[PDB]
DNA sequence: CTGCAGGGTTTTTGTACAGCCAGACAGTGGAGTACTACCACTGTGTAAGACAGGCCAGATC
């Protein structure tokens, strides 16, 4: 049951699926692991996404808080 | 049918080579950090009813 077993037995579980990742990088986008994997959240989430789908998703190293300006958060507040 | 027992299945759980990045450690000098205490003072308490005295007005002989 997928809940919470360590890394190297989902290693093996999905060794044929990041190869095929991987084959598919090397084909036609050079091989750059984390761009590949970032996005294939996106649309594998979005068939059916609530909204903070793209919340999580916009989470990543952009943006990004820490928080909002003080001023901001004196206008919230007063 | 039950019970246990060699081994199978596939799957885990971990140790194994071996190279290498990410963050903690020490420190510093002090800053600005961030979290606490201290200080007087607030709000929600919120209406009729019982009893004693004085007196007056209407009924009676």
């Amino acid at each position: 049951h997928l809940l919470s077993l360590t890394r190297r037995a989902q290693k093996h579980r999905l060794r044929d699926l990041k190869n095929q990742v991987k084959t598919f990088a090397e084909k036609e986008e050079g091989g750059d692991v984390k761009s590949v994997c970032l996005t294939l959240f996106l649309l594998a989430l979005r068939a059916g996404n609530e909204h903070k789908q793209a919340d999580e998703l916009e989470a990543m190293m952009q943006g990004r808080g820490f928080g909002l300006h003080p001023a901001v958060c004196l206008a919230i507040r007063v």
